[PDB]
């Protein structure tokens, strides 16, 4: 079965015990922390869903990583690109996740320069999807950096509901250390959100990727065609209507590149 | 044996036919555009080896496919950080277009930015990767503007050791030149006839280790540990169902 296979790879659980989840992803981060000497853990928060839930447990790793002892830091960054329109929800964000250190890196200078660049260069001037992409490879660019100077590992928020659609910019958003959401579909996601206490605000408003000067704040479902509660009824295993089925399974074929290391010729995947 | 593991799970071939491995390499690259529809493809030439090899594979592919009646294009691409060499595998090359894209405003804006967001200087290595990376949003930008597929450069001699930056250079779409070992890629130049200028732990004893050959514990012990140590560099970003970081 296709919905079976999808499942098994993007390690869905159909049914979780959500105090259980947060004690496996708090621990896979404390884990992987001391498997690599790294000093803590450094991310993008948005003010969306994902980086709020994804930020939360990183502070939670890092308390109980210092309560026993050791040594580490989390460094919360906010990327806007000049002005975002929600940033009071990034700033709520903050003051739920609570973070070690919050930074700021305004992305629109380097982007800018890019931009200009790039028109200079070709003649062309950068398309309103292809400058979006710029804007999430820069960021991990910037978060990168901090990591580098800091010593720090970069969590992804990356979850099943949106690896399934390959809805993310592959070495922008896409580019991170280790992934503490993997497997969680978004409504899993909100209820652990909820377990931990979040302000509902945070996981009542819609998923946006917001990348677009033409179109700020753009819905993911209306980039998509499809809504997260489908993707997460498939995601769970629920029997769905042939044409949830037929359109997610045609994506997750098209978007398997986003989810393999580069392609080369020993890799059978791609055939 | 370690040593067989890493030479498995990096497809090394202890000997090979330099003419065959031309010809399989530019049929990878011909199958997958064709499988996925792209228009051809985009590599950063530096006037380095690897992207000199892997270049020419691309103009050679793309040069097949409008054979068989197809539409294929390369963009090779110089990104300067503000060159001769890179003239002349141009010359070698000879891609379908020839571009050009300065990174260095971006580098600098980023730079100023990060010092007035911070209060700190980008250090000398941590501005490097960020070049690396800057290079990778070009090549992609111009993917995403043409359609075309970004090729890397990562060869076995470069994957053992993790050296490239992760989502700089290793950032690719597909990689013609994987398996290679830094003496084979040689072997394949000189088959394609370029000039030696292009060309020309040891580097020749990494190259020994992933083609089997003898050498010393020093040798093995200090590549086993690089191989270990830079695993995360060679996966997908690591998740709690992960075990190879265990
Ligand atoms: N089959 C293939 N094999 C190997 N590589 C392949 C490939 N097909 C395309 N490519 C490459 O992949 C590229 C396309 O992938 P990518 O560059 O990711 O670009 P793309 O998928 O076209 O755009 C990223 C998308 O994910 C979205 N997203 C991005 C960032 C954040 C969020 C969020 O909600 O915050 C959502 C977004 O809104 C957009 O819908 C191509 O230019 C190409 O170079
Ligand atoms: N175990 C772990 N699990 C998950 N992620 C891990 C990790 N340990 C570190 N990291 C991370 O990855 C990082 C370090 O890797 P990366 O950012 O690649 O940085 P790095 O390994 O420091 O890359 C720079 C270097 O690679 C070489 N290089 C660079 C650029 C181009 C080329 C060329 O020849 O063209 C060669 C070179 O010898 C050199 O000094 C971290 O800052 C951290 O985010
Ligand atoms: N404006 C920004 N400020 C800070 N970080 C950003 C910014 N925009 C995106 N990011 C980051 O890159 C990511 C991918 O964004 P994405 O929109 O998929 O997630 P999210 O906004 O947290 O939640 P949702 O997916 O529900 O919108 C993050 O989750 C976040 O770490
Ligand atoms: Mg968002």
């Amino acid at each position: 079965s296709m919905q079976e296979k999808i499942m098994r790879e993007l390690h869905v659980k159909p049914s979780i015990d959500p105090k259980q989840e947060i004690e496996d992803r708090v621990n896979f981060l404390k884990q992987y922390v001391k498997k690599t000497g790294a000093k803590g853990f450094v991310l993008g928060i948005s003010g969306g869903q994902d980086s709020t839930l994804a930020g939360r447990l990183a502070q939670l790793a890092v308390e109980s990583i210092r309560e026993e002892g050791g040594d580490a830091q989390f460094i919360a960054v906010r990327l806007p690109h000049g002005t975002q329109q929600d940033e009071d929800d990034a700033q709520l964000a903050l003051k739920f996740i609570k973070p070690d250190k919050s930074w700021k890196f305004d992305i629109k200078s380097t982007v800018s320069a890019f931009s200009d660049q790039y028109q200079q260069e070709t003649g062309d001037q950068l398309t309103d999807f292809n400058k979006g992409n710029v804007k999430a490879r820069t960021r991990m660019i910037a978060q990168y950096a901090i990591g580098g100077q800091e010593g720090l590992l970069v969590l992804g928020t990356d979850h099943a509901a949106e690896a399934v659609t390959g809805f993310f910019t592959k070495y922008g958003d896409g580019g991170a250390d280790l992934l503490p959401l993997t497997g969680l579909t978004k409504r899993q996601g909100r209820t652990l959100l909820k377990e931990l206490g979040a302000p509902e605000r945070l996981y009542l408003k819609e998923p946006t990727a917001d990348l677009l000067d033409e179109k700020p704040q753009q819905s993911d479902e209306t980039e998509l065609g499809i809504s997260y509660d489908e993707i997460d009824d498939y995601l769970e295993g629920k029997e769905v209507s042939a044409k949830v089925s037929e359109a997610l399974e045609k994506r997750y074929s098209m978007t398997e590149h986003k989810r393999q290391v580069p392609a080369s010729m020993f890799d059978d995947w791609w055939k």
